[PDB]
């Protein structure tokens, strides 16, 4: 499972002009779901996400996580995550999880993301969206399951 | 090096409220230099990202590449895509290239893309900035140089 989240100031997605899911300072998370994956990605995955240390005050960055500042979690699917673009001027997908079972993986690791008791919105699955991201900093960290 | 290129209908990036780079359909260039990176990685890299059929029309999509329907790029540097999170809840970057070298091989990336003949808008490096991102889709990609 991979996944590349923005620290964000102001962050929302929306479907053909109706806004979906909205969050103001936090976390725009986005995911991928690899063919292999299972429960155990979404929780070695789910975790590092909630403690890391990547907001900042006005005496040290990299000091907060988003629990610590109580902020809030946009989740968006986004198989392209797994993008093979080894050959062709076209990206392949082999490793994306078939979208059936992606869908199933996805919605488990909002469900487990929830259990922070943070406010977590999120995009629609299985269409497309107008993602919009205020990445404050910027600040982007990308995370796989099968690396932690 | 390493970039989470994601693909944008709109974007720039502001510095206390002044833009100071901006474009509309295109692609926001997420920019990480690697200790190690060299020329040869700037080629391998601004090579994939200016060949990437991740662009659509009404027919088919990942068919058109950012030079075949001439749109337009946003650079900006992002030494965190090198964040190791291996261990603490904070992130580590011994990966990170310092930044005197990676303004260098920042300028030099920017430079070589340009040769594209295409619109290209930067960010400021060395501070921070607030990016802003619409991704239509979402579409977003990660390309390292020691991978291609």
């Amino acid at each position: 499972m991979r996944a590349v989240i923005q620290r964000v100031k102001k962050s929302w997605v929306e479907v053909d002009g109706k806004v979906v899911g909205s969050i103001n300072e936090g976390l725009n998370v986005f995911l991928g779901v690899r063919k292999g994956d299972t429960e155990e990605d979404i929780e070695k995955l789910v975790n590092k996400i909630l403690n890391l240390r990547i907001f900042e005050d006005e005496r040290g960055k990299f000091q907060y996580s988003v629990l610590d500042i109580k902020g809030e979690i946009l989740v968006v699917s986004q198989f392209t995550l797994y993008a093979n673009v080894k050959k062709g001027r076209r990206p392949s997908f082999e490793e994306a999880e078939e979208p059936k079972r992606a869908k199933e993986l996805y919605e488990k690791f909002v469900d487990k993301i929830k259990e922070s008791g943070l406010k977590v919105e999120t995009g629609i699955f299985g269409a497309m969206m107008d993602v919009f991201i205020e990445n404050w900093g910027p600040v982007t960290i990308i995370i796989d399951s099968r690396e932690i």
